[PDB]
């Protein structure tokens, strides 16, 4: 499966990107940070909200050098069909990023989100970085959306830990205390945290 | 083998609390939401944060009807000891979670946070429902602290969707619009929301 | 697998049957024939046009005994989207026949017709007889579409053959001859046939 | 183990073409789609209407570049005697079409057709491209016969859309309404064929 | 499969009986010694002269409580047809024993005569008893058709044996000296033959 | 085990041979046919009888081309002292024959006449070819012993087949009616054959 | 296989008792010390010396409680044969121990003295309790019989310690010194042996 | 597996006591000599003493026979010495004359066959391999039986003949006996002079 | 094939044994409620041996005051064992002595306790402490060219006694009488702040 | 595992060495006798007083040529923690033996003293020689700490065995007798040992 801290399982998925169909895989996005959300199914509730939110901050995480994809176990005809319906009609009309299509269920199988019975995946994010590796997870269950900001949260944080060598606490926010993870260095954030 | 929507691998753990030895397990919570989340390591960086955040913010999750447990790869002795160091040099001095010892690491290997080579947990964390299910995993990778608000937020998600059998959309807080996940009376909130 | 001369794998999917969802499986048309057509993508190209010729050709099967069902790999929630789509625009209009989400590839495995590495049901059509029996499969690539009269044709052969323990000459159509299988009562349509 | 989309099985068995025994593979029709069609046994009364059947319809195959070739698993002297008996009492008279002994069940066994309890073959018919790619399986079960017409009908179809890279709509003979296979130029189809 | 002093396989299978298809099996002939005679198939060379030679010595083969019985892998419909062509033309005539089509293979694997490959028994001839055991087995490659005589001599051997529980030396024939097969009395006959 | 129409398994074994030990092996005999005959015991009643037939016929089968060999599980000393025994007296006397000792049964077990709880072989008799193939098989129940005369047959039999290419019908002799295996020369057998 | 201090592998073999054929069994012996032997061939040379030499003093065992028995992979028939040819040609004339049967080569296979690719039995012999258990073994190759004095040593030895239980030293033979078994009472014995 | 009559007896190295002195033994120390290895279940108990004593006194009769006897237990070099050190009068055995092999991780044993796995003694087993290192002859007595040392000497003497003369020893064959030319022509020679 | 490990069952044994110069039976059950120091050598006849089962020996009264049983074993049988009980110690003998010899002829002993160089069919210097419970406390492997210390074993004896008698917990090189621990964080720091000024 | 007279097992673990991390492996003492002592766990009772009292045998272990290395479970960051806590509050204090961690628990599930439903090890302790061979191993159960003077009995004793080739009798320590380990020179030892 996907885990953290392990390479992302490989793919090159059909995706709708810009209401096309092309071809996607996590190469397309040297050495961006990528992203990877699934959906249950095209069609649905939570789903294209989360699809919506994400899409109007694709620019947000383009600024952080992510590229967010959704991939959901339906085709790419299903998932372009749902981009030709406006959002009022739960549609998800003109979206900014790709709707990858797992019809052979190996994406939502690699990254351990499907439910086989079901054959969807669960409401797995996947944070991955230009050396392709898996730095967060968020899997949750069906009845409730992920988090946008969180989501970019995490990308900003993992940046950050990536270029600066400095450890995250609970909760930063690009801006607060970072730690140098020495026992010595450390005393200037917990000092500094602890009035 | 921690996974979504399957019954949250049990356990019975020593643990820290309010600063005495006691055996930790889900069943101590009977009816509430657990937040289990493990941490690589007492005495280091990120770890402080969190468990102070997550402690700090104690009664919030007491609020919403979740305990919070914590959990290391370390002894209920080192974790202990961690209780009676001040945080303004990297202690947690007096906190209000339970610290459970995984010392022979069933609970992180079982919970697929275990880094075996490393023999600490990654930062996974677990929203495991009254039934025992598992309803959320955030695993970060090692250098980033998790988010107190977003685990709050998501315990208040499953409870409202446990509750209300609605769903809740990307972004979800309190007060914010919900769906009723049927193709037809999903409609109020498209419409009302216009995405 | 699914196999001629032998039961067929028996499901319980769900289905748009009448624009709302439903259960259908085998047992659901006690005493009918069923005839049960894979295909492989909603928001297609071939599919729509078998879909539309074998609803608009339901009633024919009524008539003989039978009942028509189309699966699909993908979701009800496509499948139903599909049917809220005109036929003008690709779109399966209202329909009267049930539309079966196999969005775990059980229906389509079981029948042979699951295409591993995509994710699709080859044009499968699977007569199966009151008895749960495989009377007759055809099986398309999928750049052909199949032949609703053809299938009216086979499901009429096995009625009739089932009620009359003749057998059915290449190409019979209701009407046409007809030899009682043994070798003395069959001269007697040799004889009639030739000359 | 024949599958669509799958290299038919490759195979040389005696057969009687033209009067006598002559080894016959895929490969001696190399350019010519093949139509390999399996019946139960020689002298019995279904099976030899198709054989007939096919045999008259023979030019017209030849004319869409398909070579007709009957199977079934009795010895090549056995259907080499059926051709022997004038048609008038259940026999096959003269033939076009050549007559595959498979009397070591290796051509019925490897097609998928065969009864192994009963060492006859159903009524298995598969459609193999130049490619030996198989394009199209029919089995009908033993007390019903296949289709000449529609051997042909999909022999041209395959034909069309190797051709000319259209896909063919339900019902699809020369001449009627194809489809160009892409989103945007399907619609072409569409508008037209619902007016 | 099947070995001498072994059981024979036992079978139920589709046979052209009387011209009319009937259902066969050993218990068919209770008490009788079967003679079971396969051959390649249906509409060649050897094979009719066999089942012709066999349907001639039918009557004899009873006389000695023996039932002939014919297999091949043709289907019935195939051996039913080879009846209906005369003799001169290669075909069987009306023939007095049953012909087995062993369609699915069964009998000649069984029997250990399947050529897996051709999917065509050898000429593989057996005599089963009463009790059900294989008393002799003849396997002859396609090119040669077996001996009537011999098959008869066989099942009146053991239908001697059998009976008089004495003990046949080669090529005996009714009537030519036995073996009372023991070391005295065996004695008898070793002297008397020298 | 051994097999008609597959390799004749090979052998080197002691045996008599005029008196004195001899090693004897299936290539000792190369371009002639050889009938291996497996007796169960010496000093039995009716294997010595079949030796001393087959004996005498030893000039026909040198003249067919045969060399006729027995053999059994007994010591090459149990079988040479067999022969030192008068025919008057259940003996050999002087005999032409080779007598195999087969003490290690691996002769009678690759002949697949080894009564294994017994530890004799039953009447085993192959005709092998001189290119090394069993050509026929008669295994007879120890009780009722073979024919010379058939054996003898059998070999001017295969060696006809062997020499012509003409297939012999049941009960020929030399100078019998003989067959050609084509379905148009062999008419020429089956015409003179019946009237 | 057989191993001293282990059941004897038990048998039902034919075999020629009193020159004819009778079963012959470890049990059929109850009671008696059995000294089965084994030897490689009828009709060859160091073998008839062992089992003449052997039945002339099937007496000498008989008063010993001890019933001797012979083994052989030839039949019972190539025996009895053996068993027809005087001693000066030889042997073995009349003798009173059982030849045993090992056709199937069972008993060789159990008793560890079959020579599979001969397959013959080595000069095995065994010496067996009455109540089963081997208690000595010799095998020889195949050029070097026996020492039937040596095996009634045994066979009185074993019947000593079995009654006495007290332990019998090298070369003891009935009537020499004998030892005590115990750290204490053994010195007596090595006190007056030197 | 185990020591069988007409294969190749079990290598072994072993340390033992060689005139009261530790030192290795192995076959071929012997090459040429026909061995006679011999086990013994104990040190210190009552039919070995005399087997191991027997033997040593009869040791050179076993020299004069191209024969080197060895004994071995399962018990260590320094109870096999300790041995060779207390009189006989008192249950010992030496000094002696032949090689006494330590055991002590009852790979010999086993090896032989003659391991009584349950008590990790060995079985009064005795072996004669030919300077070719193969077994010849097997003596397994149980435990209360002592052997013989002229059976032996006598098995020696036999395979020395026909390792040598190609002829074979009957039964009770002593040096000096009969022997017999192993062929049926030549055989007949013997069973006629032998015989009434 | 799972040998013995601290706070496992010792493995049981049933070993014919030399007790008080007759051979004798001895299991753990022989030794019911006492604490058994179960102690290996390689080979009776030999130089370090002889030491610690004479030095265990002399000091069985001081172990049955601290109620346990001393047990040797060795891969030599119960002869030999007699046997060099039957010498005297002036020439590298036992002379007589006090604690039993487990002959282990059958290497089941030092098999199950882990002790046995398979090589070599000898047993290493192991010393087993078991309790009453029959659980092994204390496992000492010395290599061959060294003894072991019967002060040692019998301190550790001693420390076992005391642990599982009063629920305290022994320092490092802890004598009947030293400082013990109460193993409780609260109660410990009794300890502490006592052991350091 | 780990047994007496084969290699130690090797590792290359984190240790606090003088305050600050350092990677202590066997062959960072090449020469030196190794005393690798096992731990169960950082912050309690019998394991400081083990550790302080190696440590201030820390030069008469070197005086000896051997290096002592102490292990636990326990993370370089608990162990080093616990070095900053003053050894009258239960503490380790500056010390002078490296604290190794076995966070892993490699070391000890390797040395055979993990007790794996604890994920501590027990008071093993292992003296291991510059050819790398463990020489002795002492295991005690957790309630009683070791002996640190017999730990140094056996680094000399060894040291001594080593470099004279005779060998030490029971309760040996430096200047007590010597025995040479041969049965003619032993003879001294023994009889200078006894009356």
């Amino acid at each position: 499966v996907a885990q953290v801290q392990k390479q992302a399982p490989t793919f090159k998925k059909t995706a709708v990107v810009d209401g096309v169909f092309d071809e996607v895989s996590l190469d397309k996005y040297k050495g961006k940070y990528v992203v990877l959300a699934f959906i249950p199914l095209a069609f649905t509730f939570v789903s294209p909200t989360e699809i919506i939110a994400f899409s109007e901050a694709a620019k947000k995480f383009e600024e952080q050098g992510a590229q967010v994809l959704f991939a959901s176990t339906d085709s790419e005809y299903s998932l372009l069909a749902w981009t030709n319906i406006p959002r009022k009609e739960g549609g998800l009309g003109p979206i900014n990023i790709p709707l990858l299509a797992d019809t052979n269920h190996s994406l939502s199988r690699d990254y351990g989100v499907l439910i086989e019975e079901e054959g969807v995946a669960l409401r797995g994010l996947f944070i991955i970085d230009p050396k392709g590796v898996i730095r967060h997870i968020t899997i949750n269950d069906l009845p409730v959306g992920r988090n946008v900001d969180e989501a970019l949260r995490l990308v900003e944080a993992f940046q950050w830990t990536d270029k600066n060598g400095t450890v995250l606490p609970c909760n930063w926010t690009p801006g607060a205390a970072t730690i140098k993870p020495t026992v010595e260095d450390s005393k200037e954030y917990f000092e500094a945290a602890n009035k």
